[PDB]
């Protein structure tokens, strides 16, 4: 939570960079410009998810360009824990995401090609033991069920808490189905750890910086995992963010992927499941500044042509 001069010194110290500016972008981040090059920094409190930087190494090694690589510290490292802590510099990519920038059909093909490399990238048996495995935890559903009961009129509510409690009832049917379906389809999947692949676990329009020309980047590798490829492929046609829902695009994607057979059941299951999770996530939050957003997003999940519909509409 520091300010320019503070940060400006750390970079000059640990990275050797001579930046004159270090704005802040409302774990924190800033756009620290140099005399010639712009950077994107990440200050993260407490040492966490080191189980991320691995994959970036493994991927950069795999020679996948669509992965923004960190900048080296004088110590020749990718970060600057500085006594347990953590700093991460990245060059600055002036580019909007799929929530702003639409992918040209061509670019879609390229997203197909990189998701495939990633899905075909072998994982060091060692690194494989730190990544999480898809076990179909009935956790999430239990968190949403604990909500059926949690809706009662308690004056000690709030203008915002009421609304959610309301809207949730105003859509109880849909939800139970999402839960009950995410429950039934799990009961049709026979875990096959022999097919699990290195999946980016949340690859929606929000995590693809759609640059110019014909260069794109895939980001946020905080929670990569080993699972049925459909874990990622489900986002193609997903509708997350009220985008990536045009069927004519699902084609451009798989043309850069390859037609490797797709288990429509893991695809359906994962589609209801991610919702249940958000409902359980945005949910448990609305029961302090994100509560305003966690409800705006929560409600969009039910708007025309968004994840909830696409989940119930068998368009696979
Ligand atoms: N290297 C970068 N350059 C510019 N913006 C970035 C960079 N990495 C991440 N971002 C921004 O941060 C948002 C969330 O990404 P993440 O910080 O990886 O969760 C993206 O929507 C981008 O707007
Ligand atoms: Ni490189």
């Amino acid at each position: 939570p520091i300010q320019a001069q503070q940060l400006i010194e750390l970079l000059k110290v640990h990275y050797g960079i001579d930046i004159h500016t270090a704005q802040f972008i409302q774990a924190f981040a800033y756009q620290a410009d140099s005399e010639s090059k712009s950077y994107f920094i990440k200050l993260k409190y407490g040492y966490h998810d080191e189980i991320n930087l691995s994959i970036i190494r493994l991927l950069h090694d795999s020679g996948i360009k669509e992965i923004i690589f960190p900048i080296h510290t004088l110590e020749a490292k990718l970060f600057q824990q500085l006594k347990h802590f953590k700093i991460i510099a990245y060059p600055f990519i002036h580019a909007p995401n799929g929530f702003t920038q639409n992918l040209t059909g061509k670019q879609w093909k390229q997203l197909g090609k990189v998701l495939r490399q990633i899905h075909e990238t072998s994982v060091p048996i060692s690194i494989q033991q730190q990544l999480r495995k898809e076990i179909y935890s009935p956790k999430w559903r239990e968190i949403v069920r604990s909500f059926y009961n949690q809706i009662e009129f308690d004056n000690s509510d709030d203008k915002l808490t009421a609304a959610f409690k309301s809207f949730f009832n105003q859509n109880s049917a849909a939800i139970h189905r999402l839960v009950d379906t995410s429950e039934k389809l799990s009961k049709k999947i026979q875990p096959d750890l022999d097919k699990y692949v290195l999946c980016h676990s949340d690859i929606h329009a929000g995590n693809v910086l759609v640059g110019n020309e014909e260069s794109i980047y895939i980001i946020d590798w905080d929670e990569p995992m080993l699972a049925p490829k459909e874990r990622d492929l489900m986002f193609i046609g997903g509708g997350v963010g009220n985008v990536w829902n045009k069927p004519h695009e699902i084609q451009y994607f798989y043309e850069g992927y390859g037609e490797i057979n797709v288990d429509k059941t893991i695809l359906s299951y994962y589609r209801h499941e991610r919702i249940v999770e958000d409902i359980a996530v945005y949910g448990q939050d609305l029961l302090n500044q994100s509560r305003l957003e966690s409800f705006k997003y929560f409600k969009e999940m039910f708007d025309p042509n968004n994840v909830v519909e696409i989940a119930f509409a068998t368009e696979q």
